[PDB]
């Protein structure tokens, strides 16, 4: 329903911690969580972390003047139509970690400086219990 978009005056740093918590719609397609670098629109991500029901897949993928990067995806696709989740967002020196449910998912290493990151939005179809940043 309501997307999230927040400012991080902190950045993230390692050992950031970003938790969603929320439930896919029973007619969701895809929703997305994104670390921009920038307030501004087109801005770069960091991180690009987007389930898609309607494909089948969840992909991980980068954006630096204006252009994507290279698709990861993860294994499977652990997210299904009105179920709720938890996905944890956990930064370190080397990369992204995104946990799903009580398993680790996927290991999104770092193209864009980490430091750079000062904004999160989350969006599309998806209905979000909380969002927050550790």
């Amino acid at each position: 329903n309501v997307p999230h978009k927040s400012s991080l005056p902190e950045g993230i740093r390692p050992g950031t911690v970003l938790r969603i918590r929320g439930l896919v719609p029973p007619n969701a397609s895809r929703f997305h969580v994104n670390l921009l670098c920038g307030e501004e629109q087109g801005s770069d991500a960091a991180l690009h972390f987007n389930p898609r029901l309607d494909t089948s897949e969840v992909v991980f993928n980068s954006k630096e003047q204006g252009s994507w990067g290279r698709e990861e995806r993860g294994p499977g696709v652990p997210f299904q139509r009105g179920q709720p989740f938890e996905v944890l967002i956990i930064a370190s020196d080397d990369g992204f970690k995104a946990v799903v449910g009580d398993a680790q998912y996927h290991h999104f290493r770092h193209r864009l400086p980490l430091a750079r990151v000062r904004l999160v939005e989350v969006g599309g179809d998806v209905q979000l219990d909380s969002v927050r940043i550790f």
